[PDB]
């Protein structure tokens, strides 16, 4: 059974907030792509933090923690996130986005068991540039949005070589919003290139007995506009989700 690619306001969105970028969205029981526009979703861009969902399976799988409530220890250096500034275990670091927490962990794993995960993952260019503990976030892993969603459906059915602990332990500790009506597990992620800043927000969303699988990717130029707009990522998929009628 092949999918269907879906039948302008959602192009509308972006619009009006004069921004680029794109919403892909895949409903998964109907196996329908929706797209503001397709030739973007093809588009590689580094991940960023929305690296945070691969590296939580790949510390699990390497056990370079036991399990999400051990702790890695802080090394004391003030950094400008407050809660940052604290011992950290991976529930925590991926709730805050603790780079240092990755950084150090991806310590323990050779580059040459990053790129099989990579390879197993699908993902994206799965380069890994020289700078082995930051390659996510350097601009030599790239990933388009298509090529997250691969990557979600994938973790979603559980096809990829990992351990049932692994899976239980990252799937629950990715949901970041839960109600009586959806269950929402999303990473932001965001990064430059050249004049482009890149803001993500890419997961899956259970609703109506059905996942709805998605990757905003927001393209802005303008310095001024990116803190609203890094405030804005979250509320601009669920406007997207509203309009597309996934949630109320």
């Amino acid at each position: 059974s092949n999918a269907m690619v879906s039948n302008v306001n959602l192009q509308k969105i972006f619009d009006e907030n004069k921004i680029t970028g794109s919403v892909t969205i895949y409903d998964y029981k109907n196996k329908i792509w929706i797209y503001s526009n397709e030739e973007d979703s093809k588009i590689r861009r580094l991940p960023a933090s929305t690296f945070k969902i691969p590296n939580s399976l790949i510390f699990l799988e390497e056990e370079v923690v036991k399990d999400e409530n051990e702790a890695m220890e802080w090394d004391g250096i003030k950094r400008y996130i407050e809660n940052w500034n604290k011992d950290l275990n991976l529930r925590e670091a991926y709730e805050y986005s603790a780079l240092w927490f990755y950084m150090k962990g991806a310590g323990k794993i050779k580059s040459e068991k990053y790129k099989e995960y990579l390879k197993e993952f699908n993902y994206g260019n799965q380069i890994v540039s020289e700078k082995k503990n930051s390659f996510w976030i350097d601009r030599s892993l790239k990933i388009s949005p298509e090529e997250q969603i691969d990557f979600l459906i994938n973790l979603y059915e559980e096809k990829f070589m990992l351990s049932e602990k692994t899976y239980k332990i990252v799937k629950d500790i990715m949901i970041n919003e839960k109600t009586p009506e959806y269950t929402l597990r999303g990473k932001t992620g965001w990064g430059r290139e050249g004049a482009e800043n890149i803001i993500w927000y890419v997961g899956y969303i259970e609703a109506k007995e059905n996942v709805y699988f998605f990757a905003v990717r927001i393209i802005n130029a303008s310095e001024e506009r990116n803190s609203y707009l890094l405030d804005f990522r979250k509320q601009l998929t669920m406007m997207a989700f509203r309009e597309l009628g996934i949630i109320n």
